[PDB]
């Protein structure tokens, strides 16, 4: 059964469809209408009859969508405009009888509250943490343990609202709406830095144009305050995405504000906003204490993959990592990345068993995985594509999730894992110590193992061999 | 559960390990390794020791692979090698202590009747079949009815100008001249091979780009030459085929271990297509929806478009797959979808076949790309145009997800003209339908499909 | 002006036209037909006319490919089995006169001497070598310096003569092999005392089997270097096949496998009697040598310079940049163990590394490798050339470490820190003028490079501050981590 | 030596610099805003004056090594008005080596119409249209003297303001700068239809965007009003500004693009043009040219390329050679034009250059050279069917490409790809002595070839080179029979 959320906002009308796959929800189409319905709305504070026509018209296109979906599956909202038109219930009213079903005016604060619970389905990491969406109308700010919000602001600021009112680009014009926005940041400086967070994530357009901006550029997406500076320094430099980029430099003197304010040292994009919010919201569904452990779990049952074998591999490859962990001084997110990758490494088995590897890696680049960031999914990817065969250390470095020698690491682990979890039995899986000496592993087997396991000694030799083409040394007694 | 076949022939020992899943098996490890037995006869019908201990090794390496599972579902059987051989008995006995399990000697005529049964759960295709095997056999949907061993083999032939082509051709025909007789009374619908050489063969048919036409052709890319069982195994076929009179030959899905493990377990096509949605998920009743409209539309252009019923089942199983793209990802299903298909197995589908169902998915919706469409070689290339026109169509007019929401249409072809009505006031009533049905006429006609619809 | 060469062998005719340009050869077609000239043979040893026939038709066609070519830039030779046919006077006399020239019948020994030739003007590395010819009725060994050889022998063993005797029963098994390399032992041993005394600091090698060693390695993912240990574990694997009709190793080729395990054996008896460690693919051979013989030390260094001048590179920015380049090695071959090796791959590198401008400036280092990757380079293998090629790809903007590692001829690691150094020298050598290059000096401290600039140097350059600030951000965006001020 | 130009403009300052025939080794834009310091009263503010110093130091650093007789430096634009602008250029002029000289608009655009005069192709008598953000140069002339010169007010940056106080390009907005800047070169318009041109060509933004636009939507290069407004109507379908997009326009282009959209097609009515193709050079290549005090482009070309990449001259004209007696043989029947015969003997000229790389894969390394080679004299539609004909001069033809081109037609890309091959076989003996005689001749699809009487048994590797390129062609569909 579908599931529909539709968000009628400023400029544009969004409605996304969905659909429920065993325990889990798929997008299946996400739709976006510009109807300029913000731009229709006098200086008496009322929407002009173009606007409303155009909205309508809009309405009358996603209502064709919405039959024979149980209204129970879906929730319409609207924001800002609908909320300060004096208007707004003689569009509304149009709008319930074209759509089979209520509107419902949102406050900012519900706005918030549903972004918030859209970003907690969808974003990995820590409970704790600290949701900013900066839009045209008002710039939320969210703190939150694991889908309960502990403070929750939407202040009044906008890309367009610090963009029109500080900008008819100086050194010093972002300077302007820096501190203009910080007055606001200033009484909240108090309750935000209160509760904290231990990870800080952005939600919106501003977020996402910055994110493709160091993608374009070469960076990773881990959005730092000297990144922003690389910016605001080269932002007086012209002086004065198509669309994004008109409304960037308030934004920006936002964001900019903002991680001096709170002293945030990172930010990554949130996998989700407002409309997953809706449409979660609607799933019932008991929050995870990790969500990228849902999203495995659900993965796994729609292609079928084999959990014992997955739980396995994990075991072994999770033991190698703890014991080679301070020699390579990983950090624990290489840690999450490599069982990651050994929950789903045998995906590709779904589609056929001969070339496994390569449809692995189709299968986890091209698949939604709510909790992992783009960068992490390829990387991911890229490590089942090289679970096997001769190492292709061209493939394995399209990645820029971990620095590249902690991919080769990982990609280490995880070969290593699934030879000795091979055998297909928890009882089968002998008791080994793995010893790394800068990029040396020494792998020692229980006394007369290889002997007694000439299929594994066999595995264990080409491994070996392969490791030594791409100058891993390997040695395993 | 995972269930094992393992064949100990002359040359190689043979492993299959499948896996039970949905509403059939999948392949998890095919492998071959070479323990050249035979070579270690001494003319007194003793295996020498050596051989016994190179056997023994490859069993080895084959029970450490089949640990976790467990005996009674798997099947080790041995080919005339361990048939004869006094020795036999001791290499046997050793190799069920290496195993976890017994080992079976099967006579030639039971290795005929397991390697059928092994095309018969594997091929889709007619019912009654006549399968070669350079063996052949004659049966009617998992019931062998005639059987045989013939008097030639791969290597046993060879021992190419047009002389030493015909030295083994007539030479052949002469083989099966006398018994060539019971078999056209029992009667083939299809025809199939089995035997590896057989796959000499189907990898240049889906290389260039089984007839003797195309084998005279290709005996002739012999001839004008002036591998190794290969020369052997073609002059025995095209011999096969003139003395048979044989029209056309396919290549069946299965072999001596598919039959041990059918054979353990309690429409081939039907089959996999029901297997194919079970496992991605796939919404069936949306896939009827969409397959009774595509097959609707099919019998209304059929008689015009000349088509045959063989384009219906293939127009029908694009249609039972067709988002199975969406398993993946919204976005570029089309693409995920022609992935899929193009490396599942597929039991009932050639390679052609294959590759047409992948390009029709490719080309459910957005930009048409002809050439996709042409590159396939199970259909003409206007037919997989038209098929792909009645996919796309279909799959419009069922987006809603509701039986009763696809509305009563009339299609009607004149050459490349489709004219679709719809109920009258249809599309005054449905801006969205009429916007989507208005993107795919320009769609359509970008590549000269005409499209009206009222 | 043009130069050819044909080489009449046993199982095909080879034809080699060459053209002089610029100070080096550039090859202009290369042509193998087969004749069989060999399978026309008989016990008697004459040569059917089947055979002599199809000798004579594909002369009939070098010959049209030949015409207007002095003969005094042709050569054509004949070899062992010309040599051998009783009849073959008959063959020669005839093609002699289909072609416009003369054919002459070589010895082993000759035969010997313009292999050597033809792979010490093609053959980088050191130029002390021992070169190895394993061909079908025998096998060159010849010891030289730089193209004067020291010491030279044509000893009747080869692939097709050992498959006879020691596969005569066509197994691969353990026993045939024993015989075979046995054999060649006692054929090789009584002249290895010569060539261990003129001795050799490099071995490099030159026939059928030596390519399909290249091949199969090359398939098989490994590095272009021939060890005995691998030429041991091809051995047990032609062994487990067990039956010359079987014989599957991936890598090797249908033609190639006819005449393989007894080339493996004769090059595995020639590997263990002169202790060879290693032994690589030489750059020519027999017609190479005849062709650089009409023509009348370094060959890396001839190959740089000829390509730099047909392409207008400028040799002075050229040695500007690879003088850079060379000092930071110094200051850094320590803490980084780098070998002469890479030392010489680096230098290369920025000799060529300005060749994509010779394209056009906007994607000089796209331009760059695909010139290199697609060059003849005598002197280099196609994995150093491979490397060069990618280390070009990189030479400036965004690191991409996806098109760096497709490289085998350096260990990655080493791929990537000659890549930093080029990256550098290159920028310090930006204004094209030998004083214009501070001092500066280098030093390394495990993945970081620390580069100390002369007092202001950087204040006073707002342009190489502004390009040495982006370099260390891309050097950052990959985690190289560099410091300068 | 290296040579270098800079272009102070009211926004950004602009260097180009060149290796000596010439090519690019560096074309450098920073940005500026000289536009900023100018105040009501009409000086240079104190503030941007350092700013393009500091410009110009950085421009210094790079300009060192060149002597000053080998660089030109002009400003325009902002400096021209500001009172001050003595004061700026003054202390510009210590800050570089040489000297910095005001120039005019009019001596803009006479420096303009020079850069496309040594660099463009095409009639030597024509229409150069230049728009700046601000001014707009107009400017007829005949081969290097230029016959007429204008420099109007109108440019996409100003027509960004005054024409447009939105995002709105509902036509009321549009077509008011269609006027009002078809009223500002009404006055001028007359000489310029009377002096007449044979070929107008452009070399601002506003034509780059049109070119890039052309070759990714897969047209012709030639820019038409009826194309013009393709984009007119697939701008005007976009509503509000910020949400324009078309395939093949980018970034800094469509920020200014219909301000400009609106002025070309002004200039398209008002002097009724009936194309465009893409200028070759502009004010900077003027000022280089004006340094090198050097007939028709094409030749200078590729002679300077056969230089650089060794072409043999003698075999690159001997197949020319008889690619242009088999053109003249097949030439009614087939419909072939001049402009089709110089292609034909550009492609013969350059044929062997992917030999200069290696001779396995040479086609294959032609096509790459010529691809990225800059080849003035030729337009990007011509230079990429230049790379398919030497792509497919020999080896099974491949059609997709030999159509993937937007030069000349499908068609005829494929008639001069079967008289290319032709040539090379025949010219294949390296002497001009062993050409053979020979009569081509057409009927539809068919080419028929006689070679003299007894050739053919006489050459068996001709005899085989020939029955390889029957068959290729057959399998393209291009039947050939010789005798
Ligand atoms: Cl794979
Ligand atoms: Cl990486
Ligand atoms: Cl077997
Ligand atoms: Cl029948
Ligand atoms: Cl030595
Ligand atoms: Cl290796
Ligand atoms: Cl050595
Ligand atoms: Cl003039």
């Amino acid at each position: 059964s579908l599931y529909a959320a539709i968000d009628l906002g400023s400029n544009s009308f969004h409605m996304l469809v969905v659909r429920e796959v065993a325990g889990s929800i798929q997008t299946l189409t996400r739709i976006k209408r510009k109807v300029r319905l913000a731009a229709g709305l006098n200086s008496e504070n009322a929407l002009s009859n173009e606007a409303m026509e155009r909205g309508w018209q809009c309405l009358r296109l996603f209502a064709e969508r919405l039959q024979d979906i149980p209204p129970s599956q879906i929730r319409v909202v609207a924001t800002a405009t609908l909320r300060l038109a004096v208007n707004a219930g003689d569009f509304i009213a149009k709008a319930q009888e074209i759509l089979g079903c209520p509107v419902q005016v949102i406050s900012g604060e519900e706005e918030a509250r549903l972004i918030y619970q859209g970003v907690a389905h969808t974003t990995g990491g820590a409970d704790q943490r600290l949701v900013v969406d900066i839009g045209g109308a008002s710039t939320e700010l969210v703190t939150g343990t694991g889908a309960q919000t502990t403070s929750l602001f939407s202040l009044s600021m906008g890309c367009v609202t610090w963009l029109e009112r500080y900008f008819a680009l100086g050194q010093e014009n972002f300077d302007a709406a820096e501190k203009a926005a910080r007055e606001v940041l200033r009484p909240v400086a108090d309750e935000l830095r209160y509760h904290g967070w231990k990870v800080c994530v952005g939600a919106s357009g501003t977020v996402q144009a910055l994110q493709e901006i160091m993608m374009a550029q070469g960076m990773d997406e881990r959005i730092t305050l000297e990144k922003l500076q690389q910016l605001k320094q080269r932002a007086i430099h012209c002086g004065r995405t198509l669309e994004r980029a008109l409304v960037f430099p308030s934004g920006l003197a936002i964001l900019i504000a903002i991680f001096t304010e709170l002293n945030i040292q990172c930010m990554t994009l949130a996998g989700g906003a407002l409309r997953e919010g809706l449409v979660y919201g609607m799933l019932h569904l008991a929050v995870e204490q990790d969500i990228r452990s849902r999203t495995l779990r659900n993965i796994q049952r729609r292609f079928m993959i084999d959990i014992d074998q997955a739980q396995r591999v994990a075991k072994v490859a999770a033991n190698f990592f703890d014991q080679v962990e301070n020699e390579w001084h990983l950090e624990a997110i290489s840690r999450d990345l490599l069982i990651s990758a050994c929950q789903l490494h045998e995906i590709g088995l779904s589609v056929d068993f001969k070339q496994a590897p390569q449809h692995a890696a189709y299968l986890v680049r091209n698949l939604d995985l709510p909790g992992f960031t783009p960068a992490q999914k390829k990387l991911l990817a890229t490590l089942l594509l090289n679970q096997t065969n001769p190492v292709d250390l061209s493939s394995l470095h399209q990645q820029n999730a971990v620095p590249p020698r902690v991919a080769e690491q990982l990609c280490r682990l995880l070969r290593l894992a699934i030879i000795f979890a091979s055998r297909r039995r928890d009882d089968l899986v002998p008791e080994m110590t793995l010893q790394a000496n800068h990029e040396l592993l020494t792998l020692t087997l229980p006394q007369g193992w290889l002997t007694q396991h000439p299929l594994g000694k066999e595995i264990i030799a080409q491994e070996s061999q392969w490791q030594s083409y791409v100058h891993w040394p390997l040695e395993v007694h």
